[PDB]
C-alpha cells in the first residue's frame, strides 16, 4: 500500500509513535518518505547480503527473518514478510525497539541524513490530526 502523507501520520500518531522515545511525528513519516516514499511493499538489498523491509525499510541483519541473511538475527520476532503488510503495526512495533536500541533514530541513514535537523513538522503540516 502507498499511503499519503497526512494518512501514515495519522496511522502513525494511532500505533504511538507520536515522541515515540522523544521524536514528534513528522520524525517519522519523514523518515518513511525517505526510506520508502510512503510504500509499505519497498524491499531494498543492502551491500552485506541483507535486506530493508517496508515502510520504514527495516533490515534483515538485524530486525527480521527473511530466510536468506546468514549469521543474522531476528530481534522483533517477526518474518520480514510482516514488514510489508498495509497494515503498519509490524513496522511499527519494530520500529519501537529499533530506535530503543542505544542510538536514536540515527539507526535510519536516511533520517539521520535527510530529516535530522530539518523542519520536520513541515511532514505533518496541514494534516486533521
Ligand atoms: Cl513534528
Ligand atoms: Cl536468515
Ligand atoms: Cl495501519
Ligand atoms: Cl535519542
Ligand atoms: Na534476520
Amino acid at each position: 500500500k502507498v499511503f499519503g502523507r497526512c494518512e501514515l501520520a495519522a496511522a502513525m500518531k494511532r500505533h504511538g509513535l507520536d515522541n515515540y522515545r522523544g521524536y514528534s511525528l513528522g520524525n517519522w513519516v519523514c523518515a518513511a518518505k525517505f526510506e520508502s516514499n510512503f510504500n509499505t511493499q519497498a524491499t531494498n538489498r543492502n551491500t552485506d547480503g541483507s535486506t530493508d523491509y517496508g515502510i520504514l525499510q527495516i533490515n534483515s541483519r538485524w530486525w527480521c527473518n527473511d530466510g536468506r541473511t546468514p549469521g543474522s538475527r531476528n530481534l522483533c520476532n517477526i518474518p520480514c514478510s510482516a514488514l510489508l503488510s498495509s497494515d503498519i503495526t509490524a513496522s511499527v512495533n519494530c520500529a519501537k525497539k529499533i530506535v530503543s536500541d542505544g542510538n536514536g533514530m540515527n539507526a535510519w541513514v536516511a533520517w539521520r541524513n535527510r530529516c535530522k535537523g530539518t523542519d520536520v513538522q513541515a511532514w505533518i503540516r496541514g494534516c486533521r490530526l
